[PDB]
DNA sequence: CCAGGCCCTCTAGGGCCTT
């Protein structure tokens, strides 16, 4: 009554218009879907240095939020309401959902989705805004959320750490990442994290991963 | 107008972490 292991790992990661408290909406979604083999055994260029896996599938969509963006969100995201508008994107709606799950039946399953603070952040959005349009992922899908799992991983050899995206990239790369906020920047940073650990996370997430099941909406979405 | 599960510090209080 088990499905197999986890064969490709989707990672996530949402802009949108504000923090839970103001129940936003995503203004732009990237998704980096990875075959399990290239986090196995991470490739790595002459220099010793992680480079993105070669076989790599990647969808980023932007699109308008029906409600506008506090000034925070949008000083530090680069979006508006108006910029969306005008270069001619929709809402969340039917072509994202058909986007995605297209996207998501082009990876060998089952897929498990990975988000930094996904478990209080991009998992309940995302399934607030699929909920919305009565939309699903595969049944057999799971969730990582690399904030619970690094933080019991370091916790597991132990004997106050900051565990945001920013501070575990200077941590392990001893360097500043690029395109904070842009939702590729952020993938390929939380990318990069995870590769940096990856048998450690894989483990993490073979023994702990959430069924997408079980994610409820961060919010219930008004109607139209 | 203003989240919440988590974690760690004087077990209730406070900050983290996501935009
Ligand atoms: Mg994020
Ligand atoms: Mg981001
Ligand atoms: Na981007």
């Amino acid at each position: 009554s088990e499905p197999p292991r986890a064969e490709t790992f989707v990672f996530l990661d949402l802009e949108a218009t504000g923090l839970p408290n103001m129940d936003p909406e995503i203004a732009e979604i990237s998704l980096f879907a990875v075959h399990r083999s290239s986090l196995e055994n991470p490739e790595r260029d002459d220099s010793g240095s992680l480079v993105l896996p070669r076989v790599l599938d990647k969808l980023t969509l932007c699109m308008c939020p029906e409600r506008p963006f506090t000034a925070k969100a949008s000083e530090i995201t680069g979006l508006s309401s108006e910029s969306l508008m005008h270069c001619g994107k929709a809402g969340f709606n039917g072509a994202v959902v058909r986007t995605l799950q297209g996207f998501l039946s082009r990876q060998e399953g089952p897929i498990c989705l990975v988000a930094h603070n996904g478990f209080d952040y991009d998992f309940p959005l995302l399934c607030t805004e699929l909920q919305r349009l009565g939309a699903h992922l595969p049944q057999d899908t799971v969730c990582l959320d690399t904030l619970p799992a690094l933080r019991g991983l370091d916790r597991a050899h132990s004997h106050r750490k900051s565990y945001s995206l920013a501070s575990l990239f200077h941590r392990y790369f001893q360097a500043e990442p690029s395109a904070a906020h842009s939702a590729e920047g952020d993938v390929h940073t939380l990318l990069l994290i995870f590769l940096h650990r990856a048998p450690e996370l894989l483990a993490w997430a073979d023994e702990q991963a959430r069924s997408w099941a079980h994610i409820e909406p961060m919010y219930v979405p008004p109607d139209g």
